[PDB]
């Protein structure tokens, strides 16, 4: 454990901050990526407020992490780094050309990382990959509704055809770059082993402080849409999937390289179905001080289970990981229990 030093791209996101909290409470030496001087210090100060040892934590600016040579001097710096967690890249549809704002920034950001752990990352020893269900299962025209998919399942979506919406341009974007780093390993052959964690919706309460109510990071306003429609008056669109709680993948991503069983896995993050209305069923019970504000979801408007989603198989992941995943209503409970 001692010997153990993680490195975190991305630390101040919503997953990477519940993993950077997760790995401080296991006392882990963490070294966190950010885009500035101001977000590193502001997560320094989250993680002083609570309660850590914030001398485990310290952070690296690496403003883009598109740019080559992105984590060559954040490396150099840290030749301790004996784990990295690659976990940034965009998650938001609020973009407007894939290719540019998606595609590459995952996929370069991807091979860009492994170039710099690869040559000024000596030390390191595991590298863990927040890829995502996405690259698992079909979507869209490429639904297999009723199919078995697990950890060897693959979605077959061309790069053409992640462009058509930023929807599959973001199911693309992370099939491709997790595809550019099993490409890597064949041509490069580094010492380094791999493991992927691959979520499907996650769901939960942010590590450490809801940063702006009216609007969470993308996965969450599954959520945060159903509250915050009384006031906006925006209908709330209605999904169906899997969903898996933030503090499961943040565990998953400590299991992903304590286990030498996950050298070369796929740990598919999914633990139960959800829906949007599901989700309203649990905050209209738990939190009746809501009932008031909540939308009457039109049920025309809702995706149907059965219509588009895969059968998940993921009992190997379950094993591996050995711990029990937080349920839906645990999980809904706790995140709006950070904005009620
Ligand atoms: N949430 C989900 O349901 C799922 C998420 N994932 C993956 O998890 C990871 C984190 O997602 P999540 O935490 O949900 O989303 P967030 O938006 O909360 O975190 C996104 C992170 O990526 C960073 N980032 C994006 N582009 C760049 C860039 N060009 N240079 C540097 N940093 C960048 C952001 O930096 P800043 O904080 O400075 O903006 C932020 O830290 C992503 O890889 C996502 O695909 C996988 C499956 C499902």
């Amino acid at each position: 454990s001692s010997e153990t030093v993680v490195f975190v791209s991305g630390a101040t996101g919503f997953i990477a901050q519940q993993i950077v909290k997760t790995l401080l409470e296991a006392g882990y030496k963490t070294i966190g990526s950010v885009r500035s001087e101001e977000k590193g210090k502001y997560l320094k100060s989250l993680i002083e407020s609570a309660g850590l040892n914030s001398n485990l934590f310290n952070y690296v600016i690496v403003k883009d992490i598109a740019a080559k040579g992105a984590f060559n001097e954040a490396l150099q710096a840290h030749p301790e780094v004996t784990v990295f967690l690659h976990t940034a890249s965009p998650a938001t549809f609020e973009i407007h050309d894939v290719e540019k704002e998606l595609l590459k920034p995952a996929i370069e950001g991807t091979i860009n990382a492994l170039n710099a752990i690869t040559v000024y990352g000596k030390n390191v020893q595991r590298v863990v990959i927040t890829s995502s269900y996405a690259a698992v299962a079909g979507f869209a025209n490429l639904a297999t509704p009723g199919k078995e998919v697990n950890e060897e399942s693959w979605n077959p979506i061309t790069y053409e055809q992640a462009l058509e919406n930023p929807f599959l341009g973001y199911i693309g974007s992370k099939k491709f770059a997790e595809k550019a780093v099993w490409n890597y390993i064949e041509e490069k052959k580094p010492k380094w082993d791999v493991t992927f964690v691959n979520p499907a919706f996650v769901l939960g309460p942010q590590a450490f402080a809801v940063r702006d109510k009216s609007k969470l990071n993308a996965s969450n306003e599954i959520i945060n849409s159903l509250l915050t429609a009384n006031k906006t008056k925006v209908e709330p669109q209605q999904f169906v999937g899997y969903f898996i709680d933030v503090r499961d993948v943040a565990k998953a991503h400590l299991i992903a390289f304590e286990k030498n069983e996950t050298v070369g896995q796929r740990l598919l993050l999914a633990n139960a179905p959800f829906s949007s209305a599901g989700i309203l069923d649990i905050i209209e019970k738990d939190f009746p001080e809501l009932k008031s504000s909540l939308p009457k979801l039109d049920k025309s408007k809702a995706p149907k289970f059965e219509e588009t989603e895969s059968v998940v198989n993921n009992e190997k992941t379950r094993r591996i990981l050995g711990f029990k995943f937080i349920d839906l209503k645990k999980s809904v409970d706790d995140t709006i229990k950070q904005l009620v």
